[PDB]
């Protein structure tokens, strides 16, 4: 006459509780009373069980109810699981992993996924109102700057509900990981240096040969030369701004008489673009955006370079043509690789330092973190735990509206820790944001597509493009698993259409995320199994993959300072002839902006001792068979991607690794 209660505790720092806890079971043919459970402490990574025996026949299990009743201070209780043993020999499993605070009650179904069209009762159709209810009480939409996709409605972390907040309150800590980096980095004394300049490039050296690692060695070593420059465009930390010249802009005046020197084919330069050699990367986003302000003393300068680039009989790209503004003059020089020695290596920093802010900006911040926490939110919305999506994605969204909200509580907001090294700081950031969001399409986050759009899709003619095979298998093994996942609990395209909490979270997407701008090709709705499959590779596959690559590789290529500086602290040269060593050395950022770089590019780049790689799933949401033999094969198809591209490393002078889905976070959580 008894069931077998077993409680789940979370492994988190603070997962245990020493309040009350009372269970009651709820049964089609009724409901049984509420069971203290434990009287005492549940410990962190515990499991507990008990006999618990009921008065009344209570028929099948539907809901579980617990209740936490206060005894002493508060202290927060994450339940990860619960599973019921009934009298009838029947095992019920109860996926939760939320966070229990007094306030509410919680109340779990069965691990079974399902579709709102498979609930016909009352009692589980109540739940499920009711759930959604309370989610989009929870979970509000607001937006934090003018023309940013929507965000999370609070100010700082500790407002956020709870479950979606880190594990721990300073865990992840902008303020804090920065300069405990800058610890670890042995630059602390240098933090307030920002009135000085480095000696020279063999002082900043003295302090760079300690901290530096494989890739950012070689950087240093290898900065100076043409080779690297176009390397960065492909395999670098950025490698998404490049595309192939279809003709060449009316805005660059350059002439096949300035390059004929770097051309290796005997045909002219205009001819050159016929035969899709020459590429281009156009900073056209950065021209009239605010310089940083914020310190009086030190002005701070951008540029909108357009940089020309070559692809020799070897088959690498080079750079040859450089202009540091967007309208050209004589003040505006075209700068070519066959000018004086600094001329040209100034102008290739520019460059590089305009990539930086475009990258930490838009690449980074834009169109992985801030697209992912719109599909986070809408997430929580309009999908209740029992729906199969939320299941699948609810691993791919994990911390991330959590590091969004510290980086607007510490690192973006205005005063912020971005506002010291950065010269897009003071608002300059926010323009980006601003203008980069009018462009953001959907068909821009679909990976091939992306590709093809850019004139790099080619195997054949740009044979070392990273970024684009690794990506472009990744792609491939999540929209498998996804079209998978689909397939078990789509019957056909009419069920995926008549689904009302798939459609509500599409259009929560449209609407409120994307501003419901019609020019951002996001669907209004999904109508086919196929759609869906892509609409969740998006999701997944941003926040993994494509942060992933775009992230952890900001050590290994910024750290060091000339390759990716954060600031200019003058403006660009407009007349040839004139740059010196020395000035280049003034131009750089001074010690104080070196190193609240180097600490966040390195706070950034750091994987955690508990980090969830792809396909990892320790929380069991689903528990049915098929979907595990689904997430099975996901595995076994990213451990063969990790071979091929462990193989491909082996003939590289400078391995590419970032896409190795080893490596590859499940979510945004930094
Ligand atoms: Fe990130």
């Amino acid at each position: 006459p008894s069931y077998t209660v077993t409680v789940a505790t979370g492994s988190q720092e603070h997962a245990g509780t020493d309040d009350y806890i009372y269970l009651s079971l709820v049964g089609s043919a009724g409901c049984s009373e509420k069971h203290l459970l434990d009287k005492g402490s549940f410990e962190r990574g515990a499991v507990d069980s008990y006999d618990v025996t009921v008065d009344e026949e209570l028929g099948e299990i539907q809901l579980v109810r617990i209740e936490k009743r206060k005894y002493g201070s508060n202290d927060d209780w994450y339940l990860k699981y619960i599973t019921l043993k009934t009298p009838h020999g029947d095992y019920i499993e109860f996926p939760c992993y939320r966070w229990i605070t007094g306030d509410v009650e919680v109340v779990l179904r069965d691990g079974r996924a399902k579709l709102a069209r498979d609930d016909q009762i009352h009692i589980l159709k109540q739940h499920r109102r009711k759930e959604l209810e309370t989610r989009q009480k929870q979970y509000r939409w607001m937006e934090w700057n003018p023309g940013f996709p929507l965000s999370i409605d609070a100010k700082c972390h500790k407002d956020l509900p709870r479950d979606i907040q880190f594990d721990s309150e300073k865990g992840v800590d902008f303020v804090l990981n920065y300069s405990k980096a800058m610890e670890n980095l042995f630059i602390n004394r240098f933090m307030h240096m920002f009135q000085s300049s480095w000696n020279d490039f063999a002082d900043f050296e003295k302090i760079f040969v300690k901290i530096s690692n494989t890739i950012s060695e070689r950087v240093m070593n290898h900065w100076q030369e043409d080779l690297m420059f176009g390397y960065q465009f492909l395999n670098g930390a950025n490698p998404v701004l490049i595309r192939r010249c279809t003709e060449l802009p009316e805005k660059l005046p350059v002439t096949t008489e300035m390059v004929e020197c770097s051309l290796e084919r005997q045909l002219s330069l205009e001819q050159e673009v016929q035969q899709g050699n020459i590429f281009i990367v156009d900073f056209e986003l950065l021209d009239g955006i605010d310089a940083n302000k914020t310190d009086p003393c030190t002005l701070q300068f951008l540029a909108a370079p357009i940089c020309l680039l070559y692809k020799n009989l070897a088959n690498k790209i080079v750079p040859i043509a450089i202009q540091l503004n967007q309208i050209p003059g004589d003040e505006n020089p075209i700068f070519l690789p066959s000018d004086a020695k600094y001329d040209w290596l100034l102008a290739k920093i520019w460059v590089r330092s305009s990539d930086f802010h475009v990258h930490q900006t838009i690449t980074h911040l834009l169109r992985t973190h801030l697209v992912s926490e719109v599909f986070g939110i809408a997430m929580y919305r309009q999908l209740p735990a029992v729906h199969p999506i939320f299941k699948l994605l609810v691993a791919h969204v994990r911390f991330t509206i959590a590091i969004n909200t510290k980086a607007r509580e510490q690192l973006i907001c205005e005063c912020g820790l971005f506002d010291k090294a950065n010269a897009t700081g003071g608002g300059g950031h926010v323009q980006m944001v601003q203008r980069a969001m009018k462009d953001l399409t959907y068909a821009s986050l679909c990976f091939p597509e992306a590709i093809k759009a850019r004139g790099m899709e080619s195997k054949e003619d740009i044979p070392y493009y990273f970024y684009r095979d690794d990506g472009l298998l990744v792609w491939e093994a999540i929209r498998t698993f996804t079209a998978e996942v689909v397939d078990i609990y789509y019957e056909g395209d009419q069920v995926v259409e008549e689904d009302p909490e798939l459609q509500d979270f599409v259009n929560d997407v449209y609407v409120y995320g994307m501003r419901g701008r019609k020019s951002s090709g996001f669907p209004k709705s999904v109508k086919s199994r196929e759609q869906l499959s892509e609409y969740l590779t998006v999701v997944i596959f941003t926040a993994s993959a494509q942060h992933a690559a775009v992230n952890f590789g900001q050590y290994d290529w910024a750290s060091w300072i000339p390759n990716a500086p954060p600031t200019m602290r003058a403006p660009p040269p407009t007349a040839k002839g004139v740059v010196t060593i020395e000035q280049i050395v003034d131009t750089l950022p001074d010690r104080g902006r070196s190193c609240w770089h180097l600490g966040a590019v390195w706070a950034l780049s750091q994987f955690q001792e508990n980090e969830l790689f792809l396909g990892m799933y320790p929380e069991e949401h689903f528990i049915e068979k098929p979907v595990k033999e689904a997430m099975a094969r996901f595995r076994k198809n990213l451990e063969a991607i990790v071979s091929v591209i462990a193989e491909r490393n082996e003939n590289l002078q400078l391995p590419y690794y970032y896409l190795a889905p080893d490596r590859i976070p499940n979510s945004v959580a930094i």
